[PDB]
């Protein structure tokens, strides 16, 4: 208790230190943090406690022939219940099919020269296919798992925003892409000694921000997920018509988002589902900003009898290794999905499958909410 | 254990039911969820468990003359440590000043008519100042706390996207604005019996999506937060110059975001800080998407000797009543900030103060990360 | 010819001076400008000649009960021919109906203070309804025709972007809104002597740039134009189906523009028609950038038998007085439309009608090109 | 005159026909088009006349070591005069340096399949480097000058937006890229007989619309143009300081455009200069919408003594062959610049040089207007 004393004049004595700081904070603050638990968490895995978010289960989600019980960390029973209704409707409709369209994490440092002419010489150097193997060798010293895929260099005046894209195995891969970029920036001091490195991120990555570069180019896992709901199931189960769902999608998710001046927001509530699964599975909750990017498409097929439904999500940023993924509670949620840790089969397959599951759960959420709106007409 | 049996052929027997579903899920799934705790949570407050996120403390944050210990729910000690460094630098610089520029939650139903001419008659009706008091009376039956502020009606063909804005006291207010919109849509069946209500949300709100309507118009709390760091402190404490910080802000947060095609992403990592405080204080983590919207400005003042730093955040969506805010752990975090529950002084003052604290913590995070980048040159 | 001499050692001796500069330019340049005419133009109305663009006629365009022969200044006979086909199809379909949703030109100076707190005091002052009549009196000294409608002040750090909106009679009104803004900025030196005026335009207007402020808020004339094409005419004349046109609109103008990351570009070729009419009628060709902003909507009506078609154009910037509108050739084109000069009925009615004609011609162009694409399937 | 009769009962008897239609139009319309000339134009090169726009000269513009007299087709003497002031300031500052960063015209058809899985198979086929030479051979039958550079396929649900990029020699190249796309779509019916071609343009090109695809990826000529103005010239000639110009650029062209929600509009008035040169040189005036895309950068160099100024313009769409470029008056304006017709040296060099001249004239306009604003403080 004398430790709490010196309040007078943290960075520690983990749990013992955790306990000391709590009393110091309540004493100095004058505020009770009574309902914030200390006990029940391994702090070895400036902590003062931990918050609790309840995990609900949505499913079974039938995806590429497999059944998933989707963990959703949220306050609202109504989000789990609604996603669950979407899972049931797709389960009797042959389930969902996912396709991974692209897989690579990006980092875009800003560097500058004395002229745009000189900056353009870095661009032409880096984008010359003959130089790729050398840049990749330098980059890939980053890690066992780092594989450079591309370098795109955008010039703005005497500045270059140099977008590196690489695979990172089952890691989300922000630390890996960064080490790789540092290798290439050090290697470049030979042919480019006039280069000033302004920052490891020039906001062209673009990390934890909505950006057209990510919508156009993708970032992390670019995924499309689709299902066909038969007319008879749209009528009997979803209590609407093919026509009403197609029209609502066009008026709400396409025209409405257009009128609102949306960037990547051509969907009903992808953000709700992405956030809940992200927190359950120990992802970075700040990457929900670009991971929720989605265009929902609903089209009449088979002479207007059935509906083709899809979500296209260009920038799902997930990993199954590192960060919050290796805490006990979040690890258990990845294990439920069968994507805990690195892939046995081939590096990155677990993080890819996680991305397809997010997209499948988003498709279920879109079908359920859009059906409820349409049925309520 | 026979309950787990009928697996054969949730919506319950709260904790007792919670326990039953867990065994049913592990048995049916074939997957261990061993490290997901059941015990230690009041389920009365389809749950199968809860995840734990550790809470670190950033501060003291000196804001409008008061000192705050900012709870940050995150995996990374480095985010708390960095935000803490920003708090110290501002604490010796006279602290931060916040200004609330606007406060109101929005909902934008999509309705349609047989013609754009007819849709325009709803627009001119709703936007006619003589009709406001009648619309407000109908709207404000929503709640003791519901106060209609404005109605803006955007026409797209024969469709109207009708944006309602109202104060909601200390509630985030999505349910309140929605009840109010339903009152007005029912009242309108008199003068507009030809009106088809397509949906309570036409994506023009715009909720949990990045949209220019929210950047231009605001949503929830629109806040600016500012501080002045003296040259001598920029040199000795932040290990950089006024010139280097102003140039990095222009090249990274302004030019870089512009080159990336950003919408509201004119900042270094507002999303990181917003997400951590949002989860600590039981906010909706999906509203991080628009609540992270921020332009960071850094300008040389006093003949280039000092630096004026600010964040302008048009759409911070927070409440201190309802949702996750009334769970034990998240309640304790609001109580630390002194903004638990409804305002004693005047309804909405707690949710406003919470918004200013988020903006202050974001300013600290921006100063710390931008200083570290600049100092690393 | 000695004048051309002093080539030796812009701003003049109008036609006489025009002729002198031409020889000086060919002599000094070494380049023949033989095919650029000098004769045939009244230079009294550093000119070296004039270019010629041929004027084709599209119509009759049946709009709000009147018939128009639409002058289109363009190189391509195919653009006039296609727009003409659209006019015919609408002419047998009952013609088009326009609605003016808003009419006001904007200017947004950037001003700054020592703090965001102080900048916010200008915001609250300017947006306080009690101050409006005083601001309007100061503003409206601008002109006989200047009528202030609104002032919106956006704060970014210690800077204010102050958006003034006013009616300007039949003038496009950029010079009028500017004089009015100067009056208000001078009047404000009393209560705001600390205010630094950084520029008369802070790019928030936003003039001759694509900006979400103009898409969301409008600028100049905000217009919707609509028509109904009967199934039998879609089949027999346009050689397609209602279903094919609705699907093409959703896949091309909505989904396609969304995938492209469009701002206000939810249309097939509004820009082609706007540019041609703008140049014919002596408008500012640089304002084509925001005047082409358009969402094209095509919806099945009457149990899928007929198609409702519309264009919604939030920022058509036109005048019938001042600028190029009072040159001989462009005056003749306005006179063809019956909108030459100021309105006899009421100030602004000619410029409003011109805006509805542009929207009608755009609707015709959209119907023709979209029908040709659909029919080509 | 009996021809005008049958008014009774567009497509012709060129000038003879031109004359007939004029009387028919005045008779039927009741409107005089007296000041629209018929005589003075070769109609062999549904015309009813031609408009006249006066051509002013800006320069000399010193660009990559050469001097240019820049033809500007505009109503306002003040735009030519202002651009002229910018040319003088750069002329005594060592002139401007341009760099072409990319050169290729794009077309993006929308095609669809029964599934996103099947659509993804077209993507992987088209983006497989092993298939490139076959696709290029099929594409390049388009023309002597058509050279396929890249194919990027974006999937949205069961739809593919397939972006083809090719060089087109000195032609703007919209017709060439289109023939090439038709070759590839016909060749694909072998391996993809299930493919439905919805349209030759799916708005992902993106032609005559502001789109992030063009800002991020470029379209036509991507150009950067730069100059250094010495402190002594900023003081004595431009009547401002290096500090004031850098601050105005950051507050107006960067922060202001950001606050406005601009896409590619990070500049003062690029649109004004682009439109004037486009019309003078017979370019497509509708392509001003994307050709005006520009970020203006102004940075203090040499210990704050001098200013580095640049424009980066990702999508300048110009040709010197075909369209309006081969009319007499517009041909004379290209000839003044020394870029009339196809390149003798190497195909495309004339259209590239034209693009660098536009960028140089835009830089001059930006320097002049920004200096005038700064000097007026």
């Amino acid at each position: 208790k004398s430790v709490i004393d010196g309040i007078p004049s943290l960075e520690s004595l983990c749990k013992r230190a955790a306990s000391i700081r709590r009393e110091a904070l309540q004493r100095v603050t004058g505020r009770s943090i009574e309902g914030l638990p200390l006990d029940g968490f391994d702090y070895e895995s400036m902590p003062v406690g931990y918050i609790q978010i309840p995990v609900g289960i949505a499913g079974p989600l039938l995806l590429d022939g497999y059944e998933y019980s989707v963990p959703m960390a949220t306050t609202e029973g109504c989000l789990v219940a609604s996603t669950n209704r979407g899972c049931k409707a797709m389960f009797i409709s042959g389930g969902a099919t996912s396709t991974v369209l692209k897989d690579g994490m990006t980092r875009a440092p800003v560097v500058r020269f004395a002229s745009a002419r000189r900056a353009s010489e870095l661009k032409f150097f880096l984008e010359n296919p003959e130089n790729f193997d050398t840049l990749a060798v330098v980059f890939n010293r980053s890690s066992r798992f780092a594989r450079l895929q591309s370098v795109k260099c955008t010039i703005a005046g005497k500045n270059a925003y140099v977008r590196f894209c690489c695979s990172t195995g089952d890691a989300m891969g922000m630390n890996m892409v960064s080490k790789g970029v540092q290798n290439v920036l050090e290697y470049l001091t030979d042919d480019f000694p006039d280069m000033d490195v302004i920052g490891i991120s020039g906001n062209f990555c673009s990390d934890k921000k909505p950006a057209a570069v990510n919508w156009i180019e993708g970032r992390g896992k670019s995924v499309v997920c689709e299902a066909v709901i038969r007319g008879e199931i749209v009528n009997k189960v979803l209590k609407t018509s093919v026509a009403a769902l197609v029209e609502l999608n066009m008026l709400k998710n396409l025209a409405g988002s257009a009128v609102a001046g949306s960037l990547g927001g051509f969907n009903a509530h992808a953000s709700n589902i992405v956030s809940a699964v992200f927190i359950a599975t120990g992802q970075d909750p700040a990457q929900n900003v670009e991971s929720s990017q989605c265009i929902t498409m609903m089209e009449a097929i088979n002479d207007g009898k059935d509906i083709h439904i899809s979500v296209t999500m260009p920038s799902i940023e997930v990993g199954t290794v590192g960060g919050g993924t290796q805490l006990a509670s979040q690890s258990a949620c990845l294990n439920l999905l069968g994507v805990k840790g690195a892939s046995t089969e081939s590096p990155g397959m677990n993080a890819r499958r996680l991305a397809t599951i997010v997209a499948g759960a988003v498709l279920a959420g879109e079908l359920s909410l859009m059906s409820a709106i349409a049925a309520g007409q």
